[PDB]
């Protein structure tokens, strides 16, 4: 198991534009197209991203290419962020993966606002941080996924995904 398999499980794969759990237009492996309510706007964003006239449908290969870019962007977003980097650097590989999952879903923004959890994480107070992360809109909205990620963080193992 790794970050790619892990997120492909959390996000699934859809080749037609769809609405995510917040009702935003998405496609592929969790790639958000836009926060606007226009499907047109979504279709245009999809075309600009793939570089062709898609008409709201992409291939598997195109999905994967987006996903690759997006995982990459999540990692670099972390490394570039001054509060996150040192947290991420302090951890082992499994837990880093939990962190990337969070950033991928919620954006650099959303995740940097878990300050308190980040401190605990940096101190390696796993059970505590686990309790803290669950007091969040994130856990309340997408609880099954949130649990998977939080277990990973807590245990440092891939059990929740096996
Ligand atoms: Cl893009
Ligand atoms: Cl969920």
């Amino acid at each position: 198991m790794n970050i790619f398999e892990m997120l492909r499980i959390d996000e699934g794969l859809r080749l037609k534009i769809y609405k995510d759990t917040e009702g935003y237009y998405t496609i592929g492996i969790g790639h958000l197209l836009t926060k606007s309510p226009s499907l047109n706007a979504a279709k245009s964003e999809l075309d600009k991203a793939i570089g062709r006239n898609t008409n709201g449908v992409i291939t598997k290969d195109e999905a994967e290419k987006l996903f690759n870019q997006d995982v990459d962007a999540a990692v670099r977003g972390i490394l570039r962020n001054a509060k996150m980097k040192p947290v991420y650097d302090s951890m082992d590989a499994v837990r880093r993966a939990a962190m990337i999952n969070m950033v991928f879903q919620m954006g650099e923004t959303g995740v940097a606002g878990f300050t308190n959890s980040m401190r605990m994480m940096q101190q390696k107070r796993w059970d505590e941080a686990a309790v803290n992360l669950a007091k969040s809109r994130w856990y309340n909205q997408t609880p099954n996924r949130a649990k998977r990620v939080i277990t990973t963080m807590r245990t440092g193992t891939w059990d929740a995904y096996k």
